[PDB]
């Protein structure tokens, strides 16, 4: 039977083990040096880096690039005996919201070089791919990048077209095609890359082409880049195409099974999905920080605006929105750390809500600031800009609501084929319920849609994005339940304000739940909405844009 | 008794005479003098101006600058024998749309010098001074800036430090101070300027602080700039700090009665709003023609992703966006034209409705265009960025909110001190109900409110935020039913398509005002919400930030 809260409540089920209490994975030497790191990290964004400077020249300042190298910023979670800091998931996490508060940019080479670039090596490496590569990866002396998108093949990942043919002698693979929009493309020494490959089955010998995961050298020849891409955001970030033209890839590079190259990638991204939640509790963090300074200071009307209703309301969803983001992103690595197998789903949950949370969170915080928030120099458009693209790649936001819906229905089509008294917190015992009722409206739902779709609900897009969106919140939910319940259990000092967040948070989602669950199961309205998208958007397609004019007719 | 739909609809009243039928305005001739206009101003901006160019430049370019001037785009609204074009409020609108779709650097250069930089003249301008300023406005040759916004002083204009003092023979003014954020302040000869000057009572003699405008020339001396601010978009048009030292401002270049400046600034800017939903209609427009395009031709999982639920809810609810802007607009400018006193809460929301659909509307496209909405060469993140200033100036949108419930709130007070049969098309007669009880659900509400907090309703700002979003929402049901309805009794091609856009819009608009106004009325944990974000909020103040921790506690 699963742990997993997410796979359980699209059964009806409570199932709490990766949820209560809030996981606590430190030992004691843990804790003091990840302390001893947080330190100097947090100096080095403060007095070395600057992101403003990054952002204007489209790259890394080169005593920036060469000061992370020099920390250990390239191998944080690469083994001290292969030449990493040794770092586990939990421990990543709190360095990571450094990086997410100070420089977006600088987290994207740095993610896109360890959290996937060379990921599988540490997750499906042989002791000699490991042995081989890793230390030249952690000091940051070949960066890596994760090859996986192609012009024709980004969401669909098992459309792509670069291939990999074996040698007679079985010795090498010949690696032709070209990948699309590669984080460190240009900078990279070692590429993780996918490639369709011939393999053999085991019983009939019959040949079926699959993709297969590849550690490959700059240096193997016949790879070039592209020029840097210019975009919106993280333009410190260097974006590139990549091109694999005759590539010669010895057979043992073969990264994984020939074959489960697919599984591979799947692996690495849902491996480091845990990684942006705790980046972007970080932004927001700092973002919070710097709409709270200018509503203290801000006279308007005659009064400091931080009593103004309007901006009162404001900053409290922003740090609900840090709070929840922060308790998923920790819980996660926290689950991970502690040798879940199933976390999936929730991972997908702490992608989607840190995505949208930070970028609402920061649109808030310029509004904030009113004019001033539109200007360059107080550097929050820049993370506005930086942070477009985070609803869009590891998965795009839409995608990962069509995984989490799919994914968990997956068990209860199987299948058809409760309280969480003393264990949220005595004083959280009313938005305890909240969420089990919330659950039973959610789970009915799901049951019901199943029993009339069937396989057919694959299909059933505006229904799988709602339900997407109750698992979100229904996860959200239990994730400050737990925190806050753990918080006020050890008298916490910020444990009264937790408990708030922790209420004024489910109050509104449990009516989230309530209604949108509603409008799934009862509303007779809803059918004719679904209709109407469907043949308002086959309007437009056929028009090429909007369909009217403007009331003039011309 | 107001004429005004949104004047009666807080009153529980359905004024109608501004809604329905949906207004024409434009004569024969009129209709074929514009045209001969939007020809030539559509090729200007498809083959002359480069929008991308001008981002890059962070300017016009001065062949586009001068063509503009050429074509008699500043000047568009000035009467033909005062040198202008002579366009009155509906054609200005319909050439308003194509720089908007555009560009909206150049539009915000343009609307900046007309819209609202010189509008004064226009609107209280004696005949000596509309003789002697309008036709070097009209050509261009002198550009104009609303000269308003300060360093202390932004939504609240009556706090403005600027001062003019009489000279004691009467026949100047001595002006001082600077105004901040000013669009065209650094390329404008004529300044609109807002100072406050000694008012003397006439009855009493007694001297008053009041606001007063003035006409001012730049050559008039003591006149300097700041340099152009760097800021995320509408990067072509100029923003500066303007510098007034010891100017002499001849007593004559009061604009309006003196202490009456207050009243002219707000004249102004309520004139000019309408502008906005126009321009930002035309952005829509353009925008989702791209993201059509993009839909059209993508494959991925083996179809053209218009074939997918997700991306065509994406696109039926960014034309249902743009198709309730636009439709706003247009009413706007024919009540404007038709003579109407009374249209100050419509053209509020036009403007928060415009702006923020076209904010999402574009935020979307990029979502559908997947990492290629990132890159800045599709030109969708440079209309993005654009975009996010359209919220904040012109009135805050969360300004113009508490405007628009406080403004609409006034009637009813002072008194406490339904059908559409007949007006909608019979084919719209389910719709047309719906928004008769929304706004019976509406002005129940307003009624119990204003009874229960009186004139302290004005320091409930949760609540005016709140019935605001109503109001909005019960304008755009209106304004839709009242178009379509047209479009059906016409029998216009797209007659039918524009009935499913009114009745896919009203079913959610009107569950948004059912819903939202039981939170206001029956629900008991609304006042627990609003205890909660004050509480919050006055914690992060004092803390300056998020008052947790990270799960770890360091
Ligand atoms: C700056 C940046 C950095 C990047 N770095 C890397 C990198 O390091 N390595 C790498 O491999 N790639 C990288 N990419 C790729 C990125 O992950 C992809 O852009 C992303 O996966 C989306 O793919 P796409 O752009 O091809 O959009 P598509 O897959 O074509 O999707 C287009 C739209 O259709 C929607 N859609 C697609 N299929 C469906 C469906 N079945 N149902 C409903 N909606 C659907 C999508 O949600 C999206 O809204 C990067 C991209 C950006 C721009
Ligand atoms: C590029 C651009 C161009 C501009 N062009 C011009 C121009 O041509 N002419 C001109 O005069 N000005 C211009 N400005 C000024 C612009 O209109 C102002 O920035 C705007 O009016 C908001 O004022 P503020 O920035 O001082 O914010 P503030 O008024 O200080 O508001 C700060 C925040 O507090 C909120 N707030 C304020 N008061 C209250 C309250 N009582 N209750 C609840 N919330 C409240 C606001 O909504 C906002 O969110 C320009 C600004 C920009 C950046």
């Amino acid at each position: 039977e699963s742990k997993s809260f997410a796979v359980g409540m699209f059964k009806g089920q409570l199932t709490t083990d990766q949820v209560f209490p809030y996981p606590s994975v430190l030992n004691e030497e843990q804790t003091q040096f990840l302390k001893e790191l947080v330190e100097p990290v947090s100096r080095f964004f403060e007095e070395v880096n600057d992101p403003a400077k990054n952002d204007a020249l489209e790259m890394v300042e080169e005593t920036t690039w060469q000061g992370l190298k020099e920390l250990g910023a390239f191998g944080l979670q690469v083994p001290s005996e292969l030449g990493g800091v040794g770092l586990c998931n939990t421990q990543y996490a709190r360095l990571v919201e450094i990086v997410g508060m100070h420089d977006l940019g600088v987290g994207i080479t740095l993610g896109a070089h360890q959290s996937i670039g060379f990921k599988g090596i540490l997750l499906f490496g042989t002791k000699a791919q490991k042995e081989k590569y890793l230390p030249k990866l952690a000091s940051g002396e070949t960066v890596a990048a994760f090859c996986l998108t192609e012009p024709s093949s980004g969401s669909d990942a098992a459309s792509i077209r670069t291939s990999a043919v074996p040698s007679p002698c079985g010795k090498y693979y010949t690696l032709n095609g070209s990948k699309l929009w590669i984080s460190n493309g240009g900078l990279a020494d070692i590429f993780t890359v996918f490639a369709k490959t011939p393999v053999t089955d085991p019983a009939t010998g019959a040949v079926k082409e699959k993709i297969t995961a590849f550690v490959v050298e700059r240096g193997f020849g016949g790879i070039t880049h592209g020029p840097p891409e210019k975009k919106m955001g993280i333009k410190a970030s260097n974006t590139a195409e990549v091109f694999f033209d005759g590539v010669r890839v010895p057979s043992e590079n073969v990264l994984g099974e020939v074959g489960s190259g697919f599984k591979v990638a799947m692996h690495i991204l849902n491996n480091g999905r845990f990684g942006m939640a705790a980046a972007l509790a970080g932004t927001m963090r700092g973002i919070i920080a710097k709409a709270v300074d200018h509503a203290t200071n801000r006279t308007q009307f005659g009064e400091k605006i931080h009593n103004f209703g309007l901006i009162q309301e404001k900053l409290a969803r922003m740090v609900m929105l840090q709070y929840v983001t922060e308790s998923m992103a920790y819980m996660v690595s926290a689950n991970m750390d502690q040798g879940a197998t199933d976390f999936q789903i929730e991972a997908a949950i702490s992608k989607i809500f840190g995505s949208e949370a930070a970028w609402k969170v920061t649109d808030e915080c310029i509004q904030i600031m009113g004019g001033m928030g539109f200007m360059k120099e107080p550097g929050v458009e820049r993370v506005l800009r930086d942070l477009r693209i985070f609803r869009i790649f590891e998965g795009t936001n839409d995608i990962l609501r069509l995984f989490v819906a799919l994914q968990g229905c997956m068990d209860k089509g199987k299948e058809l084929s409760l309280s969480l008294s003393g264990l949220v917190h005595p004083e959280l015992s009313r938005s305890g319920e909240l969420a089990v009722r919330a659950l039973e409206q959610f789970a009915t739902v799901v049951e019901a849609k199943l029993i009339k779709h069937k396989k057919g609900i694959v299909n059933e897009q505006f229904l799988l994005q709602r339900l997407a969106d109750g698992a979100i919140d229904l996860y959200a939910m239990v994730v400050v339940l737990s925190r806050a319940s753990r918080s006020l259990s050890e008298g916490h000092p910020t444990a009264q304000h937790e408990k708030m967040l922790c209420d004024t948070w489910c109050i509104e989602a449990a009516a989230r739940i309530r209604e949108g669950m509603a409008a799934l199961q009862s509303d007779p309205w809803q059918q004719e909405l679904y209709r109407n998208f469907k043949s308002i958007s086959k309007a437009l397609v056929e028009r090429g844009g909007v369909v009217t004019s403007n009331p003039l007719g011309f």
